[PDB]
């Protein structure tokens, strides 16, 4: 026996998470393709047949992977706003996209880059649709501008089946001063329909009064998962609390460290250990973490917050959830010590319908650094404590999961920000573990930049995958920055 | 003995997987096709505080001494800008009424040299205030006429229910189109709030073996009384009727007298010249106005109507405009006379059909514009000329209200601020004679082209908005970025 | 060990359940849940059935074929003329005009138009269009009703003009160039005339749009449909077209020093080959016409209703065609065919084989062979009448379309004896006498003239198919009267049987 | 611990092939029924529906109604004969014969009937039936296009005779009998022919019927349609009809010494007022057709595709009507009238207006009031020509009806000024010189005759509508003419303006 059962028992994992779950994706998009073959109708936001079976996918094989390539810019009629004023600050973008459509988001303040008073959300949702020259165009379908004196920051947005549904808290003061206080800043969900309904919540997640002094989405899109909308969060958690006592003495240290710092062992750890805490914010633990939320017109307290076991995860930080086929994926900004792409795969349970926990697998990797300032610059490869860095997620182009070793060869594209400690030279580019294999900077040297959102798809038709780099860029003539949708091709060399 | 923990731990897994992740993810399915299959224009409003507030004269004659400029607002822009360094969006149309708003523009992928082969992006929408009062462009639905067609020179204008768009189709370089007696294709688009989109080529009678080209004049159309009224120009062939009954007439304005020395045989002669061109083929430079009944069905119920050279300068591009009930022209200034021109616009109805066309020119010495050679803004006499930049502008004051018609008109809009340069774009407001208020936007070499203006009025808060959409030079991405500046011309 | 083996049997056995009963189960309750709920999305005493427009049984599979074998061929005569309620209309008044037909039968239907001028024949300014579409059914005596069902004037104020007409599945698609001035005027100006194709369906839609063919501006002076039937071929609709090339064009210098002489001239013309020669590639240039090449081709329309530009422009070569003039398209089986009308120097009927090669799934070229005759003359002024048989320019003539009885292709060599059936005017000179015949390549077999002498007639289409009820071919002889009741010319559908004996 | 892989088996084939064969045959379950929805609507791509089956803006509401007053009724003058496509089909051969029109026009639609005869105009034996309906619509002129939607030629070896038709929602419904002998044969023979209903939908169904209305056999030696259209009133389908009756039946019984002496016939006739009407008693008796009482009458068939002997029969009293003889029924707003042909001895126009009485439901009665009129005359032979003023038994005349322009009820005494409009044939014992006209009770106030002197004709139907776009009235006049070229005779659909001037 022995090796019997083993094989066979890891045949019927195969056939339950991957085998089974596939059948039923490709089941529901070729409905979804039949669907939309049957005023302006909500049956208009549908993408282009071509597109509904590329979407939320690893694209390549392991293989493949190795021979991937940036192809050139490709042009397209932009579908994000600029600012009209030189001072005019649009920022903290957020983008999802489903099989049937996108929805995006981002922040504009009037006078400048700071504004713990007012300004203003910005949401779009669309549809791709083929251009004559073959490549994609991002066609937008309704706009919003939620401009009503409710500061909302710091949204992540979600594709929902019909519109979006948008996760936003309310910034009344300096990000400091919520680290320091002990009742939360107020927490909002926003599901805004293409149909034009609107309903917005105010949400009172159980576990947050007296637990989180404060919590914030973490900027990159949500998901759609099982009915229920799942986004990233972060925060500080108070002292001596059970999330507290639960997260004592918990650590983690990526796989590839070890050869990378010279530091003694028994330093690293203490100093990994050390790095959960802020003296600066008001002496919180500060935690990432993911919102549930089911999807209902009706929210109070049904909304479920889980944290990350600290065991799994770094330090809390702003980040992003993906669905490639059935897995639930996290980007994690680089906020602390280890200036590299974080990204794990995230194993969700239910429990009577509800998820009950979370559990992270990372991908072990020593490329794309970020810059940070101080003693975690992006040459920096020590645990100690850090708060410092930038948001750069990255797409999954090849299945972790396809070597026999999880994430021994993986591949992935995004931006990063090639220096040390300042925020300048925005650079696109794939990657593996230990190289990037393929680059571009977008600019001269010296060009300031800030964040970079990623997200790949397929032309079904064409076979060809296409990734959209959403970077913000600095503006020297309108607006402090410009965020831009870069398009272009990866394609197999 | 080791193996046993990992099988049943294993085997609780497979339980999961098929009484909950399974059953959960059909109940998802189900969930998100049911909504789809769910899914089988009292909307596209524009707010009450802007219904009442548009297409009028928005002050009096004594107010209009007082007004001036005030800061830049910052609105999300509804343009979209290129996503490479050599992308290039060029020709904005833009046209706003009661209801809603229509844009238009023209995108090139590489560079705005190249001539053949371009997409032309299209989106509409409604203006709500935002929480600082000022207006916002909300974007209710894009185009992107993407299919190989060289659409050029494209007007739009609003219609019930959605926008209409003339646009020409370039098959070979400008000059040809002028020496070729066969003119180009001429497209009229409809695109309805309901995504409705009829496209047709048109014919107007009489435009066959009399006019060599053919063009819509990129500023707005109008919707007046049924008809949708598009500016056009282009070239006329010798020896028609239309040639022959537009001989020996030619225009100056008033205000040319006192400013050109040259004996008044020479002004006349050298203005009846000014209209043909030898460049372009002999043909006569020619402007009117191109009337569509609202149908889905066009073919040639499309009028063309040529102003009279009597009252209108050489043919060039412009925009129509509506105060009220009365329509309005702007003439790009492509000729000898380099300033601002614009006309109220008399048209009679025979049997139902406009019929005839008639102008009259608020006269003006004010807002130049560049030009090359004995063209440019300083320039004061006549003589034949090719050359110039569009650059409309928005009457704030009813030429009317004055005993002689215009005799103190007040307008607002952008120029570019140099004698022969395409260069420091400048928000302004002026009169007759002088300007009264002014912005230059960046800094001094800053490069730009083309500018539309459109002002509408807050019925709520009683301040007039100008929209100033100017096509800027920049470094960043795309050779060019349109941009819809915004802000207040306020009465002080 | 006991405890960690009888778990897993009650364990795995939960598994077989889930996956044997309860999961297939909660997989048949989602079905039901969303059969009823696509189902519940969705008039037949309102419907007029597309299946109405239907030929009989009898005709279904007896039409567009060669009908006779080349021996039968030597053997047809014509029968009497058979009654039937004509499908056309008649004038009103006096003065009424009717000209200009144009038909097409296919498998399920056919389709039919003419010109109707209120004013008389004189009158080219102002003009209506008469159109209908419908099927043929059996009588109760054997032989063909066409049966109407439907019918549109287009009378709109628009000067439609030379319509060319076609079936398309589902109804017609007529083809019509926008007269604003005499025919001579179309040719010296250099912008072409407003090109229209009209789709008119059994369901009562009509979407009717300008079309801009790629290479007619600033290269055709002038274009016309050649009023002939256009043919339904391979998802395309193809429509005869003439007109006049502009010098210097890609075009005109194309055909520079091609001509076109039917094989059979040179042993009825007595001049030395240099003459004869020079004169053939003269006549295809018209001094009278604008000093344009006067040029025959084809129309390749794409059926869809959202037409501009994508119909296509096809001439002839010159090296197998006469100068350009009406003409027709025909289908036998899948070959395409091509009548044109003889309005040069040759004053026999004119049938070719069409060869139409395809590039990325566009029409690109058309090839003409021609069937080569010396029988059925049509009537011409001057130097070009019916006794001509020299080359020479040309510009008279009249529109006498012919079909083939049997395959010109069942021959060793091409058309070596074709047989084909038509109407012409028995004369010179003049428009008169018209009379229904069945020929071969060199003389005429069967004939039988239509009404007195001095009888005045003017073009003449016909269409043949067979009752394989019955096994009777019929051909129908649509044909221009001269009237004096009503209307000063009068348009009427003859039919009668082509018999083996 | 053997048995887990009996039950891991199991596991494997529930997860990788008992569940992806479930999910792939669900998938073709939803598809099959998705593509259900795709076909369903493509159905009604295929039709054309019976909305297509109503007359334009314009004309709806200028139907079946008076159009002047009395007083403009004094001003009105025909206009010039205007030119459109005839709906009304021709022969294709010179010994082609078509006869015996029937039209009838309601708010929605049109229909229209005749019959065709293969072999000049007599036969018993065989013809067929042409049968159509449609619409009127503008043109861009501003008059009528009468506008075909569907045609049908009955031919099936049933000898369809003397069809009278009537609009119906949706269709048409016709009434003929059967010829198979001479008509004076039938009139000597006391079982009456056979007599049909046929209905024909715009959907296309057709249904006919052998009716058996009571009172008919052992009756109606012979009867007949009137040929006239029928109108469709209150649910009822009214015909005209007329007939022999046998000696001794309760209905000759009941109609015996009853005559009708029109008001206008004493001023104009000088015999002996008991020699007057000595022969307006006789002139209801026919020993030329079998000794029979001549009468007209109406008949009455429920709207049911069922029909048996649901149809009535209702006679006209011969104190209030001339002899039997052909005639049509109209709608002047809710006011039904009755033309009757004047076969007998008074030559001129004969209106009546109809009081129909129902008893439960049913029809039971009807009474005539004659519009009094002395103008119109018809011709007729020897003794009976449009001269002859005196009482005597006649069996002559011809069908020419008239249309009423004014209302006859808006006179203190009922049609003491009337206007009516039609065609006639103007001689006096011949059927030559057709002529549409305008007249009051005494004279002929508008006249054009039409073709030159000595044109033959028959039968003319006459329907006059107005335009409430451009508040014109217009009367189509369908008149039978005789023919040379083609056919013996051309039925024409003439139209023009009733102007007030
Ligand atoms: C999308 O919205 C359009 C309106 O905003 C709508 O167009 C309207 O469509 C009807 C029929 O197509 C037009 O109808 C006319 O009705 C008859 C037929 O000619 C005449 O009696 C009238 O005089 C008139 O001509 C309307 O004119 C048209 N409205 C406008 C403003 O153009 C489209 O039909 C809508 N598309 C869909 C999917 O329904
Ligand atoms: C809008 O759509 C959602 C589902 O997509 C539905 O639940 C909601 O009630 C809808 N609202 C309206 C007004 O249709
Ligand atoms: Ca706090
Ligand atoms: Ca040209
Ligand atoms: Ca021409
Ligand atoms: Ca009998």
């Amino acid at each position: 026996l022995l090796n019997n059962i083993l094989s066979v028992a890891n045949q019927i994992i195969y056939n339950s998470a991957v085998a089974l779950p596939l059948q039923l994706d490709t089941l529901e998009s070729t409905l979804l393709t039949a669907i939309k073959s049957l005023c302006s109708w909500s049956a208009a936001l549908i993408n282009d047949n071509r597109y509904i079976n590329g979407i939320n996918q690893f694209y390549f094989s392991i293989a493949e992977g190795r021979n991937l390539t940036l192809g050139p810019l490709l042009n397209m009629p932009s579908f994000i706003p600029t600012a009209t004023t030189p001072e005019g600050c649009t920022r903290i973008p957020s983008f999802s996209l489903t099989k049937t459509h996108w929805c995006y988001t981002h922040n504009v303040i009037l006078n400048g880059c700071q504004d713990h008073v007012s300004s203003n959300q910005f949401v779009s949702m669309g549809i791709i649709e083929p251009t004559s020259a073959g490549f994609p165009f991002f066609r937008t379908l309704k706009t919003l501008y939620l401009s009503d004196g409710v500061n909302r920051k710091s949204c992540s947005i979600s594709t929902v089946p019909g519109g979006c549904m948008m996760y936003c808290f309310v910034s009344t003061q300096p990000e400091r001063d919520d680290y320091f206080s002990a009742a939360p800043p107020e927490q909002r969900i926003i599901i805004m329909y293409y149909n034009d309904t609107i309903v917005e919540r105010i949400i009172n997640p159980p576990g947050v009064l007296d637990v989180w002094a404060t919590l914030n989405p973490g900027t990159g899109s949500g998901v759609y998962y099982l009915g229920w909308v799942l986004f990233p969060i972060y925060g500080g958690v108070i002292k001596g609390t059970s999330l507290w006592n639960n997260q004592a003495n918990k650590y983690f240290i990526p796989q590839m460290v070890a050869a990378l710092c010279s530091q003694n062992q028994a330093t690293q750890v203490q100093n990994a250990k050390s790095s959960y805490y802020s003296s600066w914010f008001g002496n919180r633990m500060i935690q990432s973490g993911i919102l549930a939320c089911p999807l209902r017109q009706d929210l109070t307290n049904e909304c479920l917050v889980l944290p990350f076991s600290n065991d799994q995860v770094l330090m809390g930080a702003e980040g992003r959830l993906y669905m490639y086929g059935d897995s639930v994926y996290y980007y994690q900004r680089s906020n602390s010590w280890w200036p590299m792409t974080m990204l794990y795969k995230v194993t969700i349970t239910f429990t009577n319908g509800q998820p009950s926990a979370i559990s992270a697998q990372n991908v072990p990797t020593q490329q794309v650094p970020r810059p940070g300032t101080g003693d975690c610059s992006a040459t920096n490869r020590c645990p100690g404590f850090c708060l410092t860095g930038v948001y750069a997620d990255a797409w999954l182009l090849t299945n972790p999961s396809s070597t026999s070793t999880f994430g021994s060869e993986a591949t992935f594209t995004g931006s990063y920000l090639n220096t040390a400690t300042q925020r300048i030279n925005p650079t696109m580019y794939i990657a593996n573990n230990t190289q990037i294999i393929s680059s571009q900077q977008f600019g001269s040297s010296g060009q300031e930049a800030a964040y970079g959102h990623t997200t790949c798809f397929r032309d079904t038709g064409s076979v060809m995958v296409y990734c959209i780099y959403i970077i913000e860029l600095s503006s020297s003539l309108l607006g402090q920055f410009q965020i831009v949708p870069f398009i272009r091709q990866v394609t197999l060399s």
